[PDB]
């Protein structure tokens, strides 16, 4: 997150951490066993790790679970990255409580206008990386399908929306990836991709949610 701040130790209970030897993207806890992330940060070899703040120290609350399955989107395109969502289904159920929690699910799409709290521990610079150990927050609002289209003109597909700030600044940014843009208590984003980070009237684009809700129900009840 670049010109975010520090979240605050379990704050955001439903940030999940994608890890195979070292963090590479986020996700979102939508149930005791499954997780949401962006279809582009599948690979094998993933442990979900909940409760975390600091990713480099065990501190408490964490729970380390292996993902059974990941489920990537069928009409996943890596060239567009539309259909940019996955679901993991873990090994075992998270023991839930106030630190460890699910997010729901959205039951109609946001407006432009509307601010979400995106999370996560991606790179902190615009130019260069900087990771942190801990979990970073930013507030953004959805901007209007006008803006985001003629910021990425023709690179926008009805399963994407743009959040941020065009003057720049603060976005998300790599390592961020896959995890959430909650608006309103409802899990309506997923960091999915922009042009560098930070960098005036370029956006971060997310996957909208909003427009799966019915293919992750039907998933998860046939898996
Ligand atoms: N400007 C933005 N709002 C933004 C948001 C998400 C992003 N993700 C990335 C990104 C860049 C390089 C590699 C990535 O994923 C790989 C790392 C782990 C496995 C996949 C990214 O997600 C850039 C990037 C930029
Ligand atoms: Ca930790």
């Amino acid at each position: 997150i670049v010109g975010g701040y520090t979240c605050g130790a379990n704050t955001v209970p439903y940030q999940v951490s994608l890890n195979s030897g070292y963090h590479f993207c986020g996700g979102s806890l939508i149930n005791s066993q499954w997780v949401v992330s962006a279809a582009h940060c599948y690979k094998s070899g993933i442990q979900v790790r909940l409760g975390e703040d600091n990713i480099n120290v065990v501190e408490g609350n964490e729970q380390f679970i292996s993902a059974s399955k990941s489920i990537v989107h069928p009409s996943y395109n890596s060239n567009t990255l539309n259909n940019d969502i996955m679901l993991i289904k873990l090994k075992s159920a998270a023991s839930l409580n106030s630190r460890v929690a699910s997010i729901s699910l959205p039951t109609s799409c946001a407006s432009a206008g509307t601010q979400c709290l995106i999370s996560g521990w991606g790179n902190t610079k615009s130019s260069g990386t900087s990771y942190p150990d801990v979990l970073k927050c930013l507030k953004a609002p959805i901007l209007s399908d006008s803006s985001c289209k003629s910021a990425y003109p023709g690179q926008i597909t009805s399963n994407m929306f743009c959040a941020g700030y065009l003057e720049g600044g603060k976005d998300s940014c790599q390592g961020d990836s896959g995890g959430p843009v909650v608006c309103s208590g409802k899990l309506q984003g997923i960091v999915s991709w922009g042009s560098g980070c930070a960098q005036k009237n370029k956006p971060g684009v997310y996957t909208k949610v909003c427009n799966y809700v019915s293919w992750i129900k039907q998933t998860i009840a046939s898996n």
